[PDB]
């Protein structure tokens, strides 16, 4: 079975685009892949962070992943700083990286040093779990390239202990675009809040955003990206939330206009978030959340400890006991 | 009681100059100061290292410190990589350092990144134990300046958790110079092996080095650095190993020439190393060495864990449990 590793920034609430694109797919692929979902709070502090904002965000992301259906027995859901192997292996790989290499990553008071030195910690996050696949986007290609190069360098210089990962998302979800800018991807950090639907948006507010999505006044319910990106994006959201095939959606709304479709979709979005946020609040406000995060931490520690120890022996750190 | 922290490079055997200058003084000040003696194997790998050379060197330094009289109950003698707090706190301080700051430290395949990023780990080594004094030389002034600045930055930005250290050696030992270059300090890495006496030199070989020290053919036994640095350096070694006051040495050898003094000193050096190396071999070849290093690791972990947890809470890493 292949191992998947995904790093999760505690720096913002995922949107329904992130849910349709990734989170919902993780809920299915966690049965067929050995999945690690790591809330990277040590990467988060490379940026300026408010320390209560950060601890709250971490719990929030954990709760959102659990509310999505991420299963702490099937997958390993943990907080990066709670597993020392990450900075242990991150330091080991730093020593074999070059300054030039790190500087070229930064391209693709002063400048905080974490912004230059985090890539070997990213590599460590991945290779500690013998990861085969990382489900990231084009913006992370250089980081995986460096990861693979560090693995090759480590194995070449000391001896074979580390596995090279590939960029692969096992089941790509639909691409969800900005509701009032259909040519750009939906983003949680938009300055136009009508562009995205947050998973923690009030369900009535989300339904209004479906209604304020920028489309023609009326038309047929047909999937057509290049000519009607507005209604097409909504069809994608509809398909992402109901699992109805797109051709099935077109056949269901044959002879219908936009108002009926957008009305049904707004109610679908509202019902989805009502159900999602009830699970979210129950995890977020429960004592079991710390029990779950402890269990995930212990699972990750068990696996990454052996990797760290193999690395330490290969470099000659510590003792032979 | 003040806390002292000394980092120990596992990269070479200390000389009798290092013994007279530092190690012997540590054996006394460990009664009056809370001393941490940390074998920094994670700093060692910032340089190119042979991995069996490194693990052996680490054990060797531990044994040399114990053979010197460093007492694992009075002081805390441990290996850096065995205490995760060092890289945990090292990463936290990295995020508040600036690239410019780190680059200016480097001044005072490519360039290994550890050579740029190690200073915040040095700062972490120190401040984890609430250190008041660090017994280092002029070459480390920039590193302590950065340490103090990182502590100020950390306390200013988050809240008061870290203590600023000072450069202070509580009891300075004698300065021991190169045996065949009396104007330079003795150094374990000299290309002229007659210049230094290693603590692991064969005792007969050391006695020959006392005899091959560069001095006048003959003279009085008088301490005179500027005019007779050769015999003066030998008087310093004699004083360092016997604790005989220098004026007492001059009075003892009134009416004596160099051959009698150098003969007595060579025999003193030989007897010292015979006794030193018997203790060294017994520690180096004993099973108790791992017991001792475990105990030191546990002592250091207990203290540095609390510091790390205070730092994590201040930055908002992890969870409030
Ligand atoms: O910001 C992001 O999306 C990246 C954050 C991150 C840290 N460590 C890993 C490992 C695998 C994947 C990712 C990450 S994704
Ligand atoms: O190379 C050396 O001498 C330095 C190595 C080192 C690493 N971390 C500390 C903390 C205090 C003092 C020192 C060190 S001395």
């Amino acid at each position: 079975m292949e191992t998947l590793f995904s790093g999760i920034q505690p720096s913002g609430i995922p949107t329904i685009g992130n849910y349709i694109g990734a989170l919902k797919q993780f809920v299915d692929v966690q049965n067929d892949y050995d999945c690690y979902f790591c809330i990277v709070d040590q990467h988060a502090i490379t940026m300026p962070q408010d320390r209560l904002k950060l601890r709250k965000q971490t719990r929030q992301l954990a709760a959102i992943y659990l509310a999505s259906g991420i299963d702490p027995d099937k997958a390993t859901l943990f907080i990066q700083s709670e597993v020392p192997a990450h900075v242990q292996a991150g330091w080991m790989l730093t020593t074999i990286a070059s300054v030039g290499e790190l500087e070229r990553m930064t391209q693709y008071e002063g400048i905080p040093a974490g912004l230059l030195t985090y890539p070997p910690l990213m590599a460590a996050d991945i290779v500690l779990y013998n990861t085969n696949i990382v489900p990231v986007g084009d913006d992370q290609k250089q980081h995986i390239e460096l990861t693979r190069n560090l693995v090759d360098r480590f194995n070449s210089r000391y001896n074979d202990v580390l596995v090279k990962p590939e960029i692969r998302m096992p089941k790509v979800g639909g691409r969800v675009m900005s509701l009032q800018d259909p040519t750009r991807k939906m983003s949680k950090s938009d300055d136009n809040a009508k562009n995205f639907i947050s998973l923690l948006d009030e369900p009535n507010v989300a339904a209004k955003k479906i209604k304020s999505a920028v489309t023609d006044s009326d038309g047929i319910i047909k999937f057509d990206r290049d000519n009607k990106p507005g209604i097409t994006n909504l069809i994608s959201i509809y398909a992402g939330l109901t699992d109805m095939p797109i051709k099935d959606i077109e056949a269901k709304y044959e002879g219908e206009g936009y108002g009926k479709f957008k009305g049904d979709l707004a109610e679908i979005v509202k019902a989805f978030l009502v159900e999602f946020q009830e699970k979210y609040e129950s995890f977020y406000n429960s004592d079991k959340l710390d029990d779950i995060l402890d269990q995930g931490r212990d699972k990750a520690h068990k696996v990454s400890f052996k990797t760290v120890k193999k690395m330490e022996k290969a470099m000659g750190l510590g003792r032979k006991r």
